[PDB]
């Protein structure tokens, strides 16, 4: 999947 | 799934 | 799952 | 998450 | 994330 | 997180 959100 | 927040 | 978000 | 405040 | 807050 | 702001 895509990359996650940033923190 | 869209990877997780980052730190 | 993708990698984490950056930072 | 943003980070935390500055001393 | 990005940089939190100054102190 | 994030890094600290600055002081």
């Amino acid at each position: 999947g895509p990359p996650g959100p940033p923190g």
